């Protein structure tokens, strides 16, 4: 039990550390967003312009 | 056993937890961000028409 739960809690914590990239992924997301946001702001300001 | 279970056990739902508001929810909002590039290029196509 302890050997197959250990190779169970290897793998779990590899899929944390994926959860941790896919987060940091994320994180470039939110810039994106922010950049778009900033981006739309300007677009809207040359539209009305 | 018991307490690698629950560095397992606990760990699987933060697996759970992490996915679906760090790669579930990060599918969300990555078609959101696609969605928000599509139509500020369509913005900027309209400023510089």
């Amino acid at each position: 039990t302890k050997e197959r739960q250990q190779k169970a809690e290897a793998e779990l914590k590899e899929l944390e550390q994926k959860h941790t990239q896919l987060c940091e992924e994320k994180n470039l997301l939110q810039e994106k967003l922010q950049a778009e946001t900033e981006l739309y702001a300007e677009a809207e300001e040359m539209r009305v312009r």
